[PDB]
Order: C-alpha cells, then sequence, then structure tokens
C-alpha cells in the first residue's frame, strides 16, 4: 500500500482521464485538462507527486535533413510535466533519466511530441540535443534521429 497526493496542476494536466470512485461517489477526477508512463513521488515531510513522463510508439511520417519523405514508429515523449512550484530543482532530470536507463535509448533516437520552450531548454541543455530537422507535423526530431 502507498499514500498518493497531487497538485492541483499535475492533477488536471494527467494524460490519462481516470474517475476515482467510491463505494457510490467521486474522491479525485484526473485529467480534465505500447505505451509507458512514469510517475515521481517525494517524502514532503507529508508525501506529494510531483512529475509524470508518458513515452509511446508512434508511426510518423517525417521529413529527413534533405526532405524526402518516410515513414518510421519511434518511441516518443507524448506528456511531460513537473508540478510548476517545483521545477528547476532535478525532479525532470530524474523521470527522464530512467526512462532512458530502462527503455535503454538515447535521447536523439526519439521523437518529441509538441515541446513546449521549458521542454527545449531541457533538452537542449541537459542532452546537448540543438540541431533539429525540421518538421510539419508537429514532432520534433534531431539529426541523431536519422544517424
Ligand atoms: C512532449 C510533451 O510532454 S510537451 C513539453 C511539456 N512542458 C511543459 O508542460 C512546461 C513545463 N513543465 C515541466 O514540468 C518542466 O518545465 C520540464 C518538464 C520541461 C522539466 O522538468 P524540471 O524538473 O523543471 O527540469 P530539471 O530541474 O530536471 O532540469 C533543469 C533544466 O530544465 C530546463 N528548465 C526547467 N524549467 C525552465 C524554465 N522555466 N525556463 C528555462 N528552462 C527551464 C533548463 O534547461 C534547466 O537547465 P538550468 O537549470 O541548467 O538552466
Amino acid at each position: 500500500s502507498f499514500t498518493m497526493d497531487f497538485p492541483y496542476d499535475l492533477n488536471a494536466l494527467f494524460p490519462e482521464r481516470i474517475s476515482v470512485l467510491d463505494s457510490t461517489t467521486v474522491i479525485d477526477e484526473l485529467g480534465k485538462a505500447r505505451h509507458h508512463l512514469y510517475l515521481l513521488k517525494d517524502g514532503e515531510g507529508r508525501g506529494v507527486i510531483v512529475g509524470f513522463l508518458k513515452v509511446g510508439y508512434k508511426k510518423l511520417f517525417l521529413l529527413d535533413q534533405r526532405g524526402a519523405h518516410l515513414e518510421t514508429e519511434p518511441l516518443c515523449v507524448l506528456d511531460f510535466y513537473v508540478t510548476e512550484t517545483l521545477q528547476r530543482h532535478g525532479y525532470g532530470s530524474e523521470l527522464f533519466d530512467f526512462m532512458l536507463k530502462h527503455k535503454q535509448v538515447e535521447p536523439a533516437q526519439m521523437a518529441y511530441d509538441r515541446p513546449s520552450p521549458k521542454f527545449l531548454s531541457f533538452l537542449e541543455k541537459r542532452y546537448d540535443l540543438r540541431n533539429s530537422v525540421p518538421q510539419v507535423n508537429n514532432f520534433v526530431v534531431f539529426a541523431g534521429f536519422f544517424q
């Protein structure tokens, strides 16, 4: 058994629509705002869930470095969040490094679904992913993806 608290924001942006019922009333609604989801908690001292990371495979139609079309099905980062007040504490790096270690895969080999400015900075500074191959499908892949 274990305890689980969701900050307001992480609770709403949860990448899974979940209704929790009590034998019949509802305890919590998450998500109002081939796959693997990673969650992370901290003793603080009364516990709390601080981040989540969802990755999964997805068939993608991409352009290569010279515009040639091509299909591929890489592991993709689909959702990635750390409750706001606790960003830049290292939690993001924790979740991400675990995922890589166990999925046994490198950042440059992944596609990134609609990364935000914070996530881009995170990828660029922490994993030196800087050179992106332009897409038109809202996924971001870097040069290593094709090498
Ligand atoms: C595919 C999808 O999931 S789309 C992307 C999702 N992004 C969002 O929803 C917005 C923000 N939410 C977040 O949870 C975080 O900002 C994440 C997921 C990007 C990173 O998690 P954090 O725990 O905050 O990152 P962590 O503390 O592990 O590493 C720090 C690095 O992240 C980046 N970072 C985190 N917050 C910021 C910020 N406000 N401005 C700029 N860079 C930031 C920087 O590269 C920073 O490096 P520095 O501290 O050396 O400058």
